[PDB]
């Protein structure tokens, strides 16, 4: 279907935002990703844009006025005066107050919405924003290290010109905030693959299928610890092929959270970078306008490898396994290679479990017109 035009979004300030001592979310990983892919030469093959800052008003296309007014006002120096509001909006613990919090949200969001506009205008085939994908944020509260739902805002932009939009989420966590926003409409189908059972955020059972006009337009594949490349590959291409056939979307959003990789500080899966990136290859073959976003990922050397390789896949550009010199070279020892090995952890997802869940999801997809 030909090679694709790619527009990529990055702000050089993004890596300086700091969630605080000990916090696993590290914006620096987006700077590591950028520096690695520049050193592979991938800037020669794509257009690189700075995101604009999304305004408070633009954010209220989804979020409440009261929540956005609070996010644009709260600072470490005035926290004591805002104790009540912090609790209501779920800020100040897992989702801390840090210097420049609102600006970080504006740049994360700006990349996703700018990419959506470029796709709507038919000025690109693919848009990429590795600072986006913050899928847990809700209408009026922060959740799961996410404050503003850049994904929901980008999908609302795509819906100006697309009757049906497909959302796919390969982060290890359930895409709860995106699913909730579109739970009662058939104009967005949401498809999430995730660890389920005594795990954050607690939602995404296979029996969660949507409601009202949106019944059968939410799809959830719950998984156990230790899934590997073979098992994930067993089910991803067949599921997405059936969704494409039945739903017939005109645009796609793919959240590429890297916390589903082997060795993640918070995750419990066993995928390689090649296994994760096979998902990008499958979605790209349908030749639809595609927005590719970031997400979780807590072992930062592997996040940089994953998103560098997935940028190369979007470009159909082969790159060597030997890493080029870069500003973070020491982070990639002791091997200094791009690709990673799986661990010897047990895969609790039997082949029979994988086929049975797939078969139940196929039953629900037969209910589409
Ligand atoms: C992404 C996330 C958020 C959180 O509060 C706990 C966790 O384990 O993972
Ligand atoms: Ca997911
Ligand atoms: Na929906
Ligand atoms: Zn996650």
């Amino acid at each position: 279907g030909g090679k694709k035009k790619v527009c990529y979004y990055y702000d050089g300030d993004i890596g300086n935002y700091y969630y605080g001592q000990g916090h696993p979310m590290k914006p620096h990983r987006i700077r590591m990703t950028h520096n690695l892919l520049l050193n592979y030469g991938l800037y020669r093959k794509m257009e690189i844009y700075r995101p604009h800052k999304a305004t408070a008003e633009e954010m209220t296309k989804y979020h409440s006025d009261e929540y956005i007014k609070f996010l644009r006002s709260i600072r470490p120096d005035n926290m004591s005066e805002y104790s009540k509001q912090m609790q209501r909006f779920n800020v100040g613990e897992d989702c801390p107050v840090f210097d420049g919090l609102f600006e970080f949200c504006q740049l994360s969001t700006g990349g996703s919405v700018a990419g959506a506009v470029k796709l709507n205008r038919q000025q690109t085939d693919m848009a990429v924003n590795w600072a986006g994908g913050l899928h847990h944020a809700k209408k009026s509260e922060a959740s799961g290290f996410c404050y503003v739902n850049d994904i929901v805002l980008a999908i609302l932009e795509l819906l100006k010109y697309h009757q049906r939009v497909l959302y796919i989420d390969i982060d290890i966590h359930h895409g709860d905030g995106v699913e909730e926003a579109f739970y009662t409409t058939d104009r967005v189908m949401t498809v999430s693959f995730h660890k389920y059972g005594e795990y954050f955020p607690g939602t995404g059972d296979l029996r969660d299928i949507g409601a009202g006009k949106g019944k059968y337009y939410a799809v959830n594949f719950p998984m156990r610890d230790g899934i590997d490349d073979e098992s994930y590959g067993q089910i991803f291409k067949p599921i997405i092929s059936k969704v494409m056939e039945m739903y017939q979307p005109s645009a796609v959003v793919l959240q590429c959270g890297a916390d589903s990789l082997s060795g993640d500080r918070l995750g419990c899966f066993n995928l390689t970078v090649k296994g994760h990136a096979k998902c990008v290859e499958v979605v790209k073959t349908f030749n639809l306008p595609l927005l590719m976003l970031g997400g979780g990922g807590y072992t930062i050397r592997n996040v940089a490898r994953c998103w560098t390789y997935e940028t190369a896949v979007a470009l159909d550009c082969e790159i060597p396994n030997e890493l080029p010199y870069n500003d973070y070279f020491e982070y990639f020892g002791p091997d200094f290679k791009l690709h990673i090995s799986p661990s010897n952890m047990t895969n609790q997802n039997t082949p029979e479990y994988m086929e049975k869940i797939k078969q139940r999801l196929f039953e629900n997809l037969r209910m589409l017109p």
